[PDB]
């Protein structure tokens, strides 16, 4: 039904795969560099065009905030998405963003837009 899109599985830019916190759902997660312009990019399909929740699961073992800006096919989907605290690395944690899709294939690119880089990103599901 809903699809899961592992991050470890996709794009990445600035970014590592790693496995050292437990919790993460296929083979491991993607640890973003801790500079702005890290990324995942995912490669998604879907029937029809239009809207749809994309739920991200994401840790954040510290107390600063690590915003994503989101896009769809080159194209701005929504921008400064706060991705607050998890308390710990393994406390993972969804945020859904709503992304307009064309039918069939689209890509869906996260990135940091901090110095921070992004929160660590098991996956997307939608
Ligand atoms: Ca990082
Ligand atoms: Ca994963």
């Amino acid at each position: 039904d809903p699809v899961d899109y592992q991050a470890e599985d996709a794009t990445i830019v600035q970014g590592a795969v790693e496995s050292n916190h437990a919790g993460y759902t296929g083979t491991g997660f993607v640890n973003y560099d801790n500079v702005a312009g890290s990324s995942v990019e995912w490669t998604v399909t879907v029937p029809s065009a239009g809207t749809y929740d994309v739920v991200v699961r994401y840790a954040n073992g510290t107390t600063t905030s690590r915003p994503l800006d989101f896009s769809v096919n080159g194209s701005i989907s929504a921008s400064g998405v706060a991705f607050g605290s998890t308390g710990t690395w393994p406390a993972w944690t969804t945020k859904t963003v709503r992304v307009t899709l064309a039918a069939g294939v689209n890509k869906i690119k996260a990135v940091a837009t901090t110095a921070n880089g992004g929160p660590n990103v098991d996956k997307i599901t939608l």
